């Protein structure tokens, strides 16, 4: 800090915007989407919610009456990291909530086609449809949306395909702000940089490792990180020593080359997601970069 005048403005500290209250009985309780020991997310129809779509399908995010404060003070905290982000393409993007008279609901976009993981187990018999191609629009559309947290100064500390969603379109949609910290339990380690693992560091470059395991689950069309491996000392050992995993059986020499770039040991000389995306727009076509920026400008 340059001085007491130069302030870091805390999103937990900032007031709620009511534009983003919704009215708890515009909203129908539908199908459960996810489901944890004290949390879950429903598909929902809000009445009212959008005048382009006045009965609009969307997703609510909800506790379960199991959950006790420590749960729920976190949903709060989720909340403004949503409302303080603002909007983006590729983020399941909050549109409105229920914060008086009871519990804390969210409501954000609902995707149609579901998680990534599940997504590329029913269409691994299209693969040799869906093509390679369509792998690399994914890997690109991520790269950008972790562009736009990173730009934000937000790490989101969970990044994986079941954590990313594939909307209409085919457009790819990251979710899930749980964990979310603005810079300065239960662990999804596979994911996790050492340093993230050892000593409680986590940056935007543990999330651009976060991306490269993200990366192999897409290239092996939903395939379990390390698989076979059970997570204890001797799985320690091999990741503090350096044990990368093995090229999956569909990615190219370039796609696992960014994976590679992804797991170096120093978090320094991980690529930004910013060359992230500069790097897999080459390995696209150019009528595929201006069909994005016109999604991104419609938006
Ligand atoms: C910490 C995380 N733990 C919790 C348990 C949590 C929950 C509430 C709490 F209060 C606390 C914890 C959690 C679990 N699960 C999610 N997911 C699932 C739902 N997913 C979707 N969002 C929007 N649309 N959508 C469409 C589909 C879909 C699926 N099949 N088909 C054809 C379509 C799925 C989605 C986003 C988030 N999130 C959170």
């Amino acid at each position: 800090p340059d001085g007491h005048e130069y302030i870091y403005v805390d999103p937990m500290q900032l007031p709620y915007d009511s534009r983003w209250e919704f009215p708890r009985d515009g909203l129908v309780l539908g199908r459960v989407l996810g489901s944890g020991a004290f949390g879950k997310v429903v598909e929902g129809t809000a009445y009212g919610l959008s005048r382009s779509q006045p009965v609009m399908k969307v997703a609510v995010k909800m506790l379960k009456p199991t959950a006790r404060s420590s749960e729920k003070q976190a949903l709060m905290s989720e909340l403004k990291i949503m409302t303080h982000l603002g909007p983006h393409l590729n983020i399941v993007n909050l549109l409105g909530a229920c914060t008086k008279s009871g519990p804390i609901y969210i409501i954000i976009e609902y995707c149609f086609y579901g998680d990534l993981v599940n997504y590329l187990h029913k269409n691994r018999d299209s693969f040799l449809g869906l093509t390679l191609l369509d792998l690399l629009s994914f890997t690109y559309q991520v790269a950008r949306g972790m562009e736009f947290l990173a730009s934000k100064n937000c790490v989101h500390r969970d990044l994986a395909a079941r954590n990313v969603l594939l909307a209409q379109g085919k457009i790819v949609k990251i979710c899930d702000f749980g964990l979310a910290r603005d810079i300065m339990t239960f662990l999804p380690v596979k994911w996790m940089a050492p340093e993230s693992i050892f000593d409680n560091l986590y940056t935007t470059l543990s999330d651009v490792w976060s991306y490269g395991i993200l990366l192999w689950e897409i290239f092996s069309l939903g395939g379990t990180p390390y698989p076979g491996m059970m997570v204890d000392s001797t799985f320690y050992n091999k990741i503090k020593s350096g044990y990368r995993m093995a090229k999956p059986d569909h990615a190219t020499s370039e796609v696992y080359e960014i994976m590679v770039k992804c797991w170096n040991s120093e978090p320094e000389k991980r690529p930004s997601f910013y060359h992230l995306s500069e790097i897999v727009e080459n390995l696209l076509p150019g009528q595929y970069k201006k069909s994005y920026e016109k999604i991104h400008l419609d938006f």
